[PDB]
Parts: C-alpha cells; sequence; structure tokens
DNA sequence: AAATTGCCGAAGACG
DNA sequence: CGTCTTCGGCAATT
C-alpha cells in the first residue's frame, strides 16, 4: 500500500525530459544575462537547490529551485536579536554600495533589483511562455510560472556566499557525528555557508534589510549521501527506504495543506527538518531496510506528532531556532495538525487515495 | 576564461 | 531482480 503511493508518486521520465528541457532553457538565459555586463550580480554562479535535485520531488517535475549566488568577500554577520537565523550584513567602489542603508547590506533594495532584472530578461524571451509571479513579501524568490504547456515553477533565489566559518548560532547544529561522521562534519562545515534574502517578521512587519541563513547546498550533499554506510543506495550496496519515508511525509503534509486552510503555517521544510533529526536519531542503515518501509514511515510519524505536541521542533543547523515557536506557529494550528495525521494514521491514510 | 566535453552516480523503465 | 537509458554535477580542456 504505501508502495503503491511511492509508485504514484514516482516522476515520469518522459514529464522530467520535457520539464527540464525548457527549465534549464530559461535559467541559463536568464545566468547569461546576469552575467553581462554592468551589472552589480555580474559574478553570480548557479547552484541547483531543492526537492527536484535532491530526487525526493514528488508527483510532478513542477517546481524547480536554483540558487544565483553571489561570492562577496569581507562580509561581517550581527545576528538579528538572537534569532540565531536572521542577520544583518556589513562589510569590512563596490558594485553593492547601492544597496547600502546606511553600513548595512540591505537585502531589500538589493533582492529588489535583482527582481527588476529577472523581469527585464523574462520579457526578452519570446519562444517560450514564461512570466514572473506577484512578489510575496520577506520571500527570498522571484518565481517564473512557465507554460510548457503544462505549468512549472521555478524560484530563482539570490544568495551571498560566504568563505568564513559558519555563525556561532551553528557550532552545535548538524549533528552528524555517529551517523555520517567526524570528518564528514568537518568537511561539510569547511564549504562555504549562505545567506538568502528572506526577511525576519518582526511582529507585525518585516525587517526589511535582514538576509537568512541557508543550508541548501549542505542538505543536498547530505540526501545524496545519507546512509552511516558508505554504498548506501549505491549499486554495489544496499538501498534502503529514507528518502521514501520523505516523499510519503511530504506526500501527506501536501494533501492536508490543499484541503485545510489552517495549515497554511506548515511547510515541507518542516517535513525535511523532522527526517534529518530521525536519520540523527536512527543512524543505522539497518534501521531503514526497504522491508521496513512501513514501521520507519510510522516513527517519522510519530516523531512528527511530538515535535507539534512539544511546540518543538529545532533547525538541523541551528539548534536554537525553533521552527514551531508559539512565535511561527500558533498552538491551536498544531493542534489541529496533530488531529488530522492521527486521524490518517489511525484509518489507513484515506487521504492517500485523493 | 566563457563554453564544451565526457565520465559516471541516481534512479526511471521494462522485462 | 538485471540491464538499459537519461539527467545532473564535475572539472579538465580548449
Ligand atoms: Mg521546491
Ligand atoms: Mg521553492
Ligand atoms: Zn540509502
Amino acid at each position: 500500500k504505501l508502495k503503491k503511493v511511492l509508485d504514484k508518486l514516482r516522476l515520469k521520465r518522459k514529464d522530467i525530459s520535457e520539464a527540464a528541457e525548457t527549465v534549464n532553457k530559461v535559467v541559463e538565459r536568464l545566468l547569461r544575462r546576469m552575467q553581462k555586463r554592468e551589472s552589480e550580480f555580474k559574478g553570480v554562479e548557479q547552484l541547483n537547490t531543492g526537492s527536484y535535485y535532491e530526487h525526493v520531488k514528488i508527483s510532478a517535475p513542477n517546481e524547480f529551485d536554483v540558487m544565483f549566488k553571489l561570492e562577496v568577500p569581507r562580509i561581517e554577520l550581527q545576528e538579528y536579536y538572537e534569532t540565531g537565523a536572521f542577520y544583518l550584513v556589513k562589510f569590512k567602489g563596490n558594485p553593492l554600495s547601492h544597496f547600502l542603508e546606511g553600513e548595512v547590506l540591505s537585502a531589500t533594495k538589493m533582492l529588489s533589483k535583482f527582481r527588476k532584472i529577472i523581469k527585464e530578461e523574462v520579457k526578452e524571451i519570446k519562444d517560450i511562455d514564461v512570466s514572473v509571479e506577484k512578489e510575496k513579501p520577506g520571500s527570498p524568490a522571484v518565481t517564473l510560472l512557465i507554460r510548457n504547456p503544462e505549468e512549472i515553477s521555478v524560484d530563482i533565489i539570490l544568495a551571498l556566499e560566504s568563505k568564513g566559518s559558519w555563525p556561532i548560532s551553528t557550532k552545535e547544529g548538524l549533528p552528524i557525528q555517529g551517523w555520517l561522521g567526524t570528518k564528514v562534519r568537518t568537511n561539510l562545515r569547511r564549504e562555504p555557508f549562505y545567506l538568502v534574502p528572506k526577511n525576519a517578521k518582526d511582529g507585525n512587519s518585516f525587517q526589511g534589510e535582514t538576509w537568512r541563513l541557508s543550508f541548501s547546498h549542505t542538505e543536498k550533499y547530505i540526501l545524496n549521501n545519507h546512509g552511516i554506510e558508505k554504498t548506501c543506495c549505491e549499486s554495489s550496496g544496499a538501498k534502503c527506504c529514507r528518502k521514501e519515508c520523505l516523499k510519503l511525509m511530504k506526500y501527506l503534509l501536501e494533501q492536508l495543506k490543499k484541503e485545510f486552510q489552517e495549515l497554511d503555517a506548515f511547510c515541507s521544510y518542516h517535513v525535511k527538518t523532522a527526517i534529518f533529526h530521525m536519520w540523527t536519531q536512527d543512524p543505522q542503515d539497518s534501521q531503514w531496510d526497504p522491508r521496513n518501509l512501513s514501521s520507519c514511515f510510522d516513527k517519522l510519524l510519530a516523531f512528527f506528532l511530538e515535535c507539534l505536541r512539544t511546540e518543538k521542533l529545532d533547525h538541523y543547523f541551528i539548534p536554537k531556532f525553533n521552527l514551531f515557536s508559539q512565535e511561527l506557529i500558533d498552538r491551536k494550528s498544531k493542534e489541529f495538525l496533530s488531529k488530522k495525521i492521527e486521524y490518517e494514521r489511525n484509518n489507513g491514510f484515506p487521504i492517500f487515495d485523493k
């Protein structure tokens, strides 16, 4: 039964081919745009991220995430209150001085110009039906809508890339030492970290200058390298069901959010965060044998329900950042979601049948 | 040094 | 399950 659901969630190669062909052409064109000439964005480089490129996108290849990352030397980070995740960026005749607000590099000013450029470049595409969606306050995304003729969205995310050691709020995060190990953890933390122009919600409004840490590159590496054994899911090793559990949980949330508006505050990043914690708690590949898919999925569910009940789901890279805090999500919303998940769980998941 | 190239891993397709 | 295939990521090459 979960096996039947996975078969239906699995992406079709024909759909993948048709979608990738069009997405790649539009993205290449926009990136070449940025890269020329006089632009404050001239050195951007592309990094594909999120569930399609991690092979956990479900149902249809209809949403792609791509970062246009800019290396910015000598940046100084000031943590925004004690949030752990949010920062003001300042500096130690640069192109970026246009985006200054005092000595602070404004996320909003820089994103606005980035968006402005993308829109003008989209206007020049005559051979493909592509438009820029209305902007969402506080989001770091410039979202394209492509009609292929099927609808595909592409989120183009500006990012700052910094090569220094990671901010100290991350020092006790990424607790992979008994799963992926200390050499892996140390090596991942020697790679750059990223900031995206997603604004902190501060009371009734966004703080327009703030940026948020991103570990999309690390998350992508983890999904591609997720077993305690080096051969997990390789051609000379044993398949596990870790990614299948993540797909099933993302589907469950998606189906629930489609029918209940009260679940608007929940998102697939909560599910991904929860399963990173579960992969830490249950590190052995033998605990994710495909023969045991039903019980692995059940355990992930039990853990997610416990997060809800205790109002606690800490960011995997930034442990003091509680994604399920009362400030982010009302207690009533979590209680509403717990009720729905329990009903599905106790009734053999009728919602999987649509 | 911007653009092309091939290698091969992940995973869909199909028997 | 095996074998075949395409897409993506990498970096040397040029
Ligand atoms: Mg996505
Ligand atoms: Mg997205
Ligand atoms: Zn595996």
